[PDB]
């Protein structure tokens, strides 16, 4: 059992319109549904850097992305390995869908590979070389694709079929999320550019210009905010219509990850500075920081925001419980 | 300008042993600090066994050996009080409601009283060799002081001479605080005892596994912190059987101070560690580590600065902010 404990740093959150401080109204650090902290109880040896990870609905399997292959595992040594790509090559993105018998294996080789939960169902086949993020639509039947050469792939998961390329990024589209379902996609990229896209109509809607690269995104899933990690270790929490927005710096290097807890209300950040840092939705009051052995690369959270993984620099994946 | 940020402990607070649940209210409200920064250090030059400060804040007293120092607080001493002799401690110095006087405790068998070139006014005679811990009554007609003895004097401050000596403790009595009808004391015999000052006898007892060394009575009534030589910070109420045991000390709890307003209150240690908790189930508000033991503590009336003595031989002044 833990209990809270006060503390206070010099001025990390602030308003953005020039900057000044955030006054934080009460329910800033504490209330219902806002973790008290995170207690780590697994440690995944993947043996490999751990570029992606994902949490089984319902929570039971962790699979781990490093070189060449998913390892899974049965949180409560692998229970199984799935051989995706050339054993020389990381994994970039896997993402489960709804339901949870299918897996869909993104990286640094030009198929995505659809797995049965295991063997191969299907083998998505692109021309660009690499896809470094992957978002499944809410009614799983696209998927949507970051490439290396800055487009963005729309494929029809049903007939295995390429339906669209965005215009994407110039240099390479990084990070992905879709907006609370799910006629709006937000990717972040290499050219210091966040991008919304209208999914209806096939193309380009706003364009929020950036000083640095944009390494990580994520749309908060009860609307209004889109939360942005950068190369220059800030996190920006952007109102979607709204001129007011938020600047976080309690990073001391890259931004590599983001990912909001599905109530909205918080959401946590990984960066090379080895901190896994909880912030509260929207102006970023600190929850509670992990440091971590290595730099933390990815990040994900079960669907009912009980658990937290993250990948490792140090070869591994951590899971906590997160406490209320 | 600094902002909050939540941190975990393993459970340090328990109900007795269960740990306790926060409420909402634990670590954030109106009136609850956000942070203590240090403003000022006081180079008294001899370890600082008691720290007061005056009433509008303006000036801080540092008790050390055989000599007062006075600061403005508004780095060099303004005045030095000389209590001979140079080689005892300064074990109390308590201030009188006005301001204008100055009730200087320790290592000798004399109580001086000051007046604020300042001068020694009188002197109360005691028949212990030495006091540890000095009372004010509300109305600054009495005076209540922890003798080594065990004994506690009661001195009438008008006409400087004994009323009654309370039967004390089976040891040596080492802290004290006034509820203004009933009296708190604290001893080396592992009790606290209460006593009625209007019919002059021992009300309650509270026995403990240790010896206690500090006390404090919350001014909004109810509360009554204990700091001991375990290490553990106990939190009694007065008259339910309910009591919190706080573990954030890993040495002697030698100071302790309940804010004003009575909503938080200020512990010491050995362990060089200032720690500031939720009245009553001891939530830590903030922690302020120094370079050395912590032997006394005073807040402003105002609950906006905090002032510590230390065995580094100064003291350190801290503007709590809200
Ligand atoms: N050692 C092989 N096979 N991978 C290495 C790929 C490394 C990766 N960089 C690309 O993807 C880069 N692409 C490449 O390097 C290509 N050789 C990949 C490829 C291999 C084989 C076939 C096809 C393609 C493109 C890129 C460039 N940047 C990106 C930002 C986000 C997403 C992608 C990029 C700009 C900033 C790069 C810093 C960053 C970063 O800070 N990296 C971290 C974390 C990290 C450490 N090891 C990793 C392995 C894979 C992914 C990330 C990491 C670090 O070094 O501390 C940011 C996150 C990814 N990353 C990288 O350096
Ligand atoms: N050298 C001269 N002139 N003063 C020195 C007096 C030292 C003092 N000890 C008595 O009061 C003792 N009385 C005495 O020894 C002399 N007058 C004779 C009586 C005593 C004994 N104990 C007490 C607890 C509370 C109040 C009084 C006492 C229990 C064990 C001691 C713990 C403690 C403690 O742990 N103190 C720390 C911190 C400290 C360092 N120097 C100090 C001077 C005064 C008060 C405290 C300190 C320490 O000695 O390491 C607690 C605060 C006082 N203290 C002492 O050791």
């Amino acid at each position: 059992y833990f209990q809270g404990a006060m503390g206070s740093k010099p001025a990390y959150s602030f308003h953005v319109t020039q900057m000044q401080p955030v006054p934080f109204p009460p329910d800033a650090l504490i209330g219902p549904g806002i973790p008290r902290h995170a207690r780590q109880i697994n440690t995944l040896n993947h043996g490999e850097v751990v570029c992606a990870v994902t949490i089984s609905n319902p929570t039971r399997h962790v699979y781990t992305g490093g070189k060449g292959c998913v390892k899974v595992w049965d949180i409560s040594s692998p229970v199984s390995q799935l051989d995706c790509l050339n054993r020389d090559n990381y994994i970039r993105s896997c993402k489960l869908l709804p339901d949870g018998c299918t897996l869909i294996v993104g990286g640094e080789a030009s198929t995505l590979s659809i797995w049965d939960l295991p063997r191969i169902k299907a083998e998505l086949t692109s021309s660009a070389p690499a896809c470094y993020a992957l978002a499944i639509s809410p009614d799983s039947k696209v998927c949507f694709s970051c490439c290396s050469d800055g487009n963005i792939a729309v494929w029809d998961l049903h007939n295995q079929t390429l339906v669209r390329q965005f215009q994407g990024h110039t240099d390479g589209a990084s990070c992905i999320d879709i907006s609370n379902d799910g006629t709006k996609l937000w990717t972040g990229g290499l050219d210091n550019t966040v991008r919304s896209w209208d999914l209806r109509e096939g193309r380009q809607l706003q364009q929020h210009d950036f000083t640095s690269q944009i390494f990580s995104l994520g749309y908060c899933p009860t609307g209004e905010w889109l939360a942005v990690g950068m190369e220059s270790s800030n996190v920006e929490v952007l109102h979607v219509n709204k001129p007011d927005k938020y600047q976080l710096h309690l990073h001391e290097s890259c931004v590599l990850s983001l990912k909001f807890a599905y109530c909205g209300k918080w959401f946590v950040s990984t960066g090379k500075d080895n901190l896994l840092n909880a912030w509260r939705t929207p102006y970023g009051a600190s929850i509670f920081q992990s440091k971590e052995s290595s730099s933390v690369l990815s990040c994900d959270i079960s669907v009912d925001d009980k658990y937290i993984v993250t990948g490792s620099g140090d070869k591994k994946a951590t899971v906590y419980e997160v406490i209320y």
